[PDB]
């Protein structure tokens, strides 16, 4: 037979069959994936600070890191842009990141000193060790990412191509109205302070006063992307600002001449958008998780880095507005929103409560996922490659939205005409159905980037619609016939990931059925306390007896999946105050407690007897542990979930509850007035086709801006202005009534060639 192990031997990973862009070149012609026609970038030179951003100079003398000299596209000499991804483990060097041999070895040694028998201990090391087995830690291989692209692009031009909403009866507003629902927005900026709106450049978002930070901060670590290739973020902050300036300036500038003469600027335009091509791709970046080791040619992870000069101006519409809006079904009424939920601090226990209220067919939203319950069974639907469903409009709806009721106080719109042009026309072509830059090859994106700029806002929007048609079939079974062919009518895939039957029953039992352990007794568990295994957001749902509540426990088999294959340190720091590493294992397996493991009988003491095992080694070789461990968020795969809390890493009887007591949830900031209503109502209102325009102004200035030619922008805004004034109410009789204004006025863009189409064609001008 085959020679069987406890530890299993090192895997080899295989070797990656699209090493050189020339396989790469004929795998993707072969399965019928779009190549680009190669477009070239100016190289980068060198640039005094105190010239192109002079704002920001003094910023230097007293993040802010700037740099004496900046370093532009603007060279003499231009090049074809190159991206090799180092692939993490290979068959040259498979020791990159080992499975946790440690966590195995203690947990079968912890589970060799129970006196007796047990196998829902045993199961803990069956478990573990599986997944050993079947998985691997890495970055994948380049036959991962090319296989992966043509199954998205399988998914949007495939079994089910995707479909404009716009031309599905949906519009920018009836969308708009939908959201109004599923993603509640407020006024812009956090707790201090307001009123700054898209009337400057990037430049501007740092005002002095008596030096204000107005700028959507954003990770200082990861790459840049074009045009600067092996660079980070932070490495390029004055140059990501510079740019932006240099894009918004030049848009302006053609913005305020218009026609003029015959519209021959038209010309001019096509040649800026394509000058500026680059803000268009973004590096196919192999995303590093555990994947299955028989799937690690097939299926590898991809991420859209997009240019950090397009990152910066995408989420300077979206994020001062996303952040300070935490609206969700934990504060408003009928909200299926699941927007910065958190499980902790009373979090889950109140989904729990909402799941077990006899009410129903309900559903709830977050990005690419639908969680509902009907007939009394929990549903998790995922849609297929969120992010490749994703149309064009799709995005420049969402971005009406954000920009109508974000933007706007009470219908007046508060943006440049610059900035509107920019969200409705440009900034969709850029990051939709665009570019990446895979080794040398330019090849077409389909659909979105996964991970780029504004992904979530987008994915919330399509799941939005595929709720909407679920309440207009009078809200069917998630696996019936009915809800599946949603997807034939609105153009996007999804999969029902997981269902749980009996789900308030199952719920209910989990008060009677738990077993003693930190939650439930102040005492280190000897068996596992069983939980309803939901995925709400990766969670599942236990009592606990101490606190009289459901609390969260990490999903299970995400818990050990992780368990077995730890993340890497990436960059070494070579800190070196005696521990790095030993300290690191600290957060390994504390964090691990903390997500979920504390209620696991062998994982909990097995990450508890190696915590400790760094703790006391740690403890007598100098090494400052405390310091280190002050912002352990930052360093654990898992410190999203604990951010905001500033808690120590202890994992105790007491550190479970804390970070459990119920706390009232953080109040709602809604834009306009509160929807007390729910979705049911809206999406029936909205059939009949009568609706008033709730966007006022601000609306029909984009909704000009859209239908109407690039160039026509200010002249747009005009129309549209002149418009309002004239009354005498209902969104779709004053479409058409504006719609004439343009016609009128001879502006209006003809048909199947909008804005939008033209700023794409000018994206690849190749020639």
């Amino acid at each position: 037979d085959v020679e069987e192990l406890l530890i299993p031997k090192v895997w080899v990973p295989p070797e990656d069959p699209l090493a050189s862009p020339s396989r790469l070149a004929k795998f993707l012609r072969e399965n019928g994936y779009k190549v680009l026609q190669p477009r070239s970038l100016p190289e980068n030179e060198e640039y005094e600070t105190d010239q192109i951003l002079p704002d920001l100079a003094w910023m230097r003398q007293i993040g802010a890191v700037l740099k004496p000299t900046l370093s532009l596209p603007i060279g003499d000499q231009e090049y074809f842009p190159k991206y090799y991804p180092t692939h993490r483990p290979s068959k040259e060097k498979p020791n990159a990141y080992p499975p946790d041999i440690a966590l195995l070895k203690q947990m079968i040694y912890l589970f060799l000193q129970v006196p007796e028998a047990n196998e829902g201990l045993k199961d803990e090391v069956t478990l573990l060790t599986q997944n050993i087995r079947d998985k691997a830690y890495g970055s994948g291989t380049y036959m991962g990412q090319a296989n992966r692209l043509v199954a998205m692009k399988e998914v949007a031009t495939g079994r089910n191509p995707n479909k404009d909403p716009l031309k599905l009866g949906y519009t920018f507003e009836s969308i708009a109205q939908l959201l109004d629902i599923t993603l509640p927005v407020g006024p812009p900026g956090e707790d201090d302070k307001p009123w700054v709106p898209l009337t400057r450049v990037p430049s501007r978002m740092l005002v002095l006063t008596g030096v204000e930070d107005y700028l959507p901060k954003i990770n200082l670590k990861s790459s840049s992307g074009l045009p600067y290739v092996g660079r980070t973020k932070g490495e390029t902050i004055g140059e990501m600002i510079a740019i932006s300036n240099q894009f918004l300036r030049e848009l302006s500038t053609l913005l305020k001449q218009g026609a003029g003469t015959k519209g021959s600027n038209k010309k001019k335009l096509l040649s800026m958008l394509s000058d500026y091509w680059y803000l268009s791709c973004g590096l196919l970046f192999p995303k590093a998780e555990r994947y299955d080791k028989s799937t690690w040619l097939t299926k590898t992870r991809n991420i859209w880095s997009a240019p950090s000069p397009t990152h910066l101006m995408i989420s300077m519409i979206t994020w001062p507005v996303m952040s300070n809006s935490p609206n969700n079904v934990l504060n408003i009424e009928g909200c299926p929103s699941l927007y910065k939920f958190n499980p902790f601090r009373g979090g889950l226990n109140r989904i729990v409560e909402w799941i077990l209220a006899p009410e129903e067919p309900k559903a709830l939203v977050y990005a690419d996922n639908i969680y509902i319950v009907h007939s009394n069974t929990w549903y998790s639907i995922d849609l297929e490659k969120g992010e490749a469903n994703c149309t064009r409009q799709h995005m420049q709806a969402a971005m009406y939205y954000i920009l109508t009721r974000g933007w706007s106080d009470n219908g007046d719109p508060m943006f440049n005409q610059t900035w509107a042009t920019f969200a409705m026309n440009i900034a969709p072509a850029l990051v939709v159905d665009s570019s990446c830059l895979i080794m040398n090859l330019q090849i077409k994106t389909y659909g979105q980037g996964s991970g780029n700029a504004a992904t979530f806002i987008n994915n919330h929007l399509l799941s939005t619609l595929v709720l909407d048609q679920w309440n207009l079939m009078r809200q069917p079974r998630p696996d019936s016939e009915e809800f599946k062919s949603i997807e034939d009518k609105l153009g996007i895939n999804f999969k029902i990931e997981r269902s749980i039957d009996d789900i308030r029953g199952k719920l209910r039992q989990l008060v009677l059925l738990a077993q003693p352990g930190y939650l439930s007794g102040g005492v280190e568990p000897e068996q596992s306390s069983p939980t309803v295994e939901l995925d709400l957001l990766g969670w599942s749902a236990t009592y606990s007896k101490d606190l009289g509540i459901y609390v969260p426990v990490l999903d299970k088999e995400r818990l050990f999946c992780s368990a077995a294959y730890p993340k890497g340190v990436e960059n070494k720091s070579l800190k070196s105050k005696v521990g790095i590493e030993q300290a690191y294992k600290v957060v390994r397996y504390e964090a691990l407690r903390l997500v979920g493991g504390w209620n696991y009988p062998l994982l909990n003491k097995a990450c508890k007897n190696n915590a400790g095992a760094a703790r006391r080694h740690l403890e007598a070789k100098g090494f400052p542990l405390d310091e280190f461990l002050a912002e352990w968020s930052e360093l654990s795969e898992f410190g999203e979930a604990f951010e905001g809390f500033n808690i120590k890493l202890t994992v105790t009887s007491e550190s479970l509850a804390e970070l459990n007591k119920p706390v009232p949830p953080k109040p709602p900031n809604v834009n306009r007035p509160v929807n007390t209503g729910g979705l049911k109502a809206v999406s029936n209102a909205l059939k009949t086709g009568r609706y008033r325009n709730e966007a006022g102004l601000s609306g029909l200035v984009l909704l000009a801006t859209a239908r109407s030619r690039l160039q026509d922008a200010v002249k747009a805004k005009a129309e549209a202005e002149k418009l309002h004034k004239s009354k005498p109410a209902d969104w779709f009789e004053r479409s058409e009534t504006l719609s004439d204004l343009l016609e009128k006025a001879d502006i209006a863009s003809k048909v199947a060639h909008s804005a939008l189409v033209e700023t794409s064609d000018a994206l690849e001008a190749v020639q």
